């Protein structure tokens, strides 16, 4: 079975699963559902939720508990467990940063400061979070992993297991680095030359070379630094694709570093973390922004040439399910909802105030558009053109106001010859203007097959086709709409959309509805 790898060419990625691109439609369990009693609470959420892949921690202190005393008997469930409900798993290594914290490394570890030594502030006070200087944590950590890795190399042959995450959340709260003696002899020193080099500066000291953002990029470089020689140990063993997860600063007005995590691969350190850290595959959000326009902000600034989009988390609160239509309009490979399992916790106001069967079927009803066309899905975001909105206003909390909303409610995508307008909310017949959804809830996905040909699938929205460009005196009309299936990579028709159903647009509810959309321009001379 071919390793899981993750491709990037001409500025686009993949995530290669059994040698073909492959998306996650992911869920995240809670925190504490890393034991083999609570994988019963975790399964039937995941059923629910059609996701074809899980997340869930790996911890330190669970493989490790007394030093050098492996223990694997949670992996081993796990692995088991997965493969019989034929699901993949992304593990989520727990070990020197989980939120900025040791919690997640064993006593031993964590208890013992001297010897794995935590950050101090400028006033001499000590944070519980370990420095990324601690070369006996590095070492430990590293030791640990490799383990871990070992592990999937002799017991995960066909890769049940498609990538790692690299801690959780790296950073410090309340400070901006480590001020220990042992930091200053390194911060009071010369930049290293690969930075230097691999940016665009001058040789010097790290207060020379940075001025005023000398403090939060040592904290960034060191710790990519420490992430990548962790993340080289493991790909050693098995080179599985490894990606590191960021608690997000406010795009917008994000503050200062130390009330956001500083140290993460936060916006502003994404040029230090690519420099420094060129093992790591990539640099994942996790998304808790409610208002669309934060949320599509971190969506822009998370995909680059240098960087697929991976939305490692997000709120599992209703207005989140829509975001799943942007993310893979940007070329997402994954999108992965945290907190589905029914351990009887909710992480409100983050999530949803109530878990419940209602609060998954937000996330399945969006998973169900997209399950019966993954693969192909995948290879055309890679390969070829796509698309993906989402209704970009948030639910409520005159006259005018309504033309105002109803402008808001409509998008215009290029598509080449064709362009496609979204709007939310209003009837299937005829042309009142769209008052959008209650909650907000719509989008759509539009993959370019051919010059005059998409593949589109919607959700409480209208999509309507015409020309890109002024026809020389034509006129265009839909030349045919086909809805139906992939079977073994072929289209399968089931029935022709005509009539009522594209004289007002392609207009979807909660219902899946996969579409391939031939359009045409004819003479009339
Ligand atoms: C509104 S805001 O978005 O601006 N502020 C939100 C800042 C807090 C988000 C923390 C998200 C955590 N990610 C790591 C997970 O393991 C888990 O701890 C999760 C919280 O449940
Ligand atoms: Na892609
Ligand atoms: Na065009
Ligand atoms: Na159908």
């Amino acid at each position: 079975a071919p390793l899981p790898e993750l491709l990037s060419n001409n500025g686009k990625h993949a995530l290669m699963v059994d040698g073909a691109p492959y998306i996650i439609l992911g869920s995240q369990t809670n925190n504490s559902s890393n034991y083999p009693d609570a994988l019963k609470d975790v399964w039937p959420s995941m059923e629910k939720m059609g996701a074809n892949t899980l997340s869930i921690p790996v911890a330190w202190e669970q493989i490790e508990p007394v030093e050098g005393q492996f223990d694997f008997s949670f992996v081993d469930v796990l692995l088991k467990e997965a493969r019989q409900r034929k699901v993949r798993l992304v593990l989520l290594w727990f070990a020197t940063w989980k939120n900025n914290a040791p919690h997640y490394a064993p006593a031993w570890v964590k208890l013992d400061n001297a010897r794995f030594p935590r950050v101090v502030k400028e006033d001499g006070d000590t944070l519980n979070s370990l420095s990324p200087l601690g070369q006996n944590t590095l070492a430990a950590d590293k030791k640990a992993f490799v383990e871990l890795m070992k592990y999937l190399a002799k017991r995960d042959k066909d890769h049940t297991v498609i990538m790692v995450q690299v801690q959780n959340e790296v950073g410090t709260y309340g400070a901006v680095r480590d001020y220990s003696p042992m930091a200053q002899a390194v911060f009071n020193a010369a930049v290293p030359d690969d930075l230097i080099q691999k940016l665009q500066l001058k040789p010097g000291t790290w207060s020379q070379v940075f001025g005023r953002d000398a403090d939060e990029f040592f904290h960034a470089y060191q710790i990519a630094r420490y992430c990548d020689e962790v993340t080289v140990a493991g790909k050693a063993i098995k080179n599985l694709p490894m990606y590191v997860n960021v608690a997000l600063r406010n795009p917008f007005n994000p503050g200062l570093p130390g009330q956001y995590s500083s140290g993460g691969g936060t916006d502003n350190v994404l040029h230090i973390w690519k420099a420094a850290a060129p093992n790591i595959d990539l640099i994942a959000p996790d998304i808790y922004f409610r208002d669309y326009k934060t949320v599509s902000k971190v969506l822009e600034l998370y995909t680059r040439p240098d960087n697929a989009l991976f939305v490692a988390e997000i709120g599992n609160d209703q207005p989140f399910a829509r975001y799943l239509f942007p993310t893979l309009g940007k070329g997402g490979i994954g999108f992965s909802p945290f907190g589905m399992d029914d351990t009887d916790y909710t992480n409100y106001p983050l999530g949803a105030k109530v878990y419940n069967d209602e609060t998954i079927e937000q996330f399945a009803q969006v998973y169900r558009l997209v399950n019966p066309m993954m693969r192909e899905w995948a290879r055309l975001s890679y390969q070829g053109q796509v698309w993906g909105v989402a209704e970009p206003l948030d639910s409520t909390t005159k006259e005018q106001h309504k033309k105002d909303r109803a402008s808001a409610l409509t998008q215009q995508l290029d598509l080449g010859l064709w362009d496609a307008e979204v709007t939310y909310g209003r009837p299937m017949f005829w042309v009142t203007p769209p008052e959008g959804n209650t909650p907000a809830a719509g989008g759509a996905l539009i993959a370019q097959l051919d010059d005059n040909e998409y593949l589109v699938t919607a959700y409480k929205a209208r999509v309507e086709f015409k020309p890109s460009q002024e026809l020389a005196g034509k006129k265009f009309m839909i030349e045919r709409v086909e809805e139906g299936r992939f079977e073994k990579g072929k289209w399968v028709m089931e029935r022709v959309w005509n009539g009522d159903q594209t004289d007002w647009g392609l207009n979807f509810t909660d219902r899946p509805h996969l579409l391939r959309v031939k359009m045409a321009s004819y003479s009339v001379q």
